[PDB]
């Protein structure tokens, strides 16, 4: 009591849904070959570079963005609540979404601290995120992360540098869709 102590941990990955978002699936979408590629190889047309500090010392990071994720996190952050979940350094992951996420699209964004190591594998524990299972479904290249919860993934594929896909784009009507 004497001076304040600590803040006490939350229960849940996620606040409580806020007013704007009542009645809304919650998606959780993950960076790393899904929405970007990144790569420390400089490469001469990059959408980003941004510098990450490990142990002292600079790495410069060039990210590659999947072709049509605009017009795809724009719909979505008009739709659903969307959580950016990663496995990946906020360090990193976190600068990243500030140039990938112009719009305020992520109501939340869970990075390494959020993850649980399992068995070799970064799991995404959807039960811990505090909503209704039912109601969340997955973005995910890596079927590692949704172990636990299979059933609320729709397949994507992991995407490097393919100018030609087109899955983000091919998502809209899917999400359009089941947001009836």
């Amino acid at each position: 009591q004497v001076i304040p102590i600590p803040s006490p941990p939350a229960k849940y990955l996620l606040p409580e849904v806020t007013v704007l978002d009542y009645g809304k699936k919650c998606v959780v979408i993950d960076l790393d070959e899904t929405l970007v590629h990144s790569s420390f190889k400089p490469i001469s047309n990059a959408d980003f570079i941004v510098p990450v500090e490990i142990d002292g010392t600079i790495h410069q990071v060039y990210v590659l963005k999947r072709p049509h994720v605009d017009e795809f996190l724009q719909r979505m952050g008009q739709l659903f609540e969307c959580v950016l979940f990663t496995a990946s350094l906020a360090k990193y992951a976190d600068p990243v979404a500030d140039l990938l996420d112009r719009w305020g699209v992520f109501r939340a964004r869970l990075f390494r601290e959020s993850c649980v190591f399992h068995r070799g594998n970064y799991v995404k524990d959807l039960s811990r995120l505090g909503r209704e299972l039912s109601k969340v479904i997955i973005v995910d290249n890596s079927p590692a992360s949704y172990i636990f919860h299979p059933e609320n993934a729709v397949p994507v594929q992991s995407w490097f540098d393919d100018m030609t896909d087109t899955e983000l784009l091919d998502l809209i009507p899917f999400f359009e869709g089941l947001s009836r």
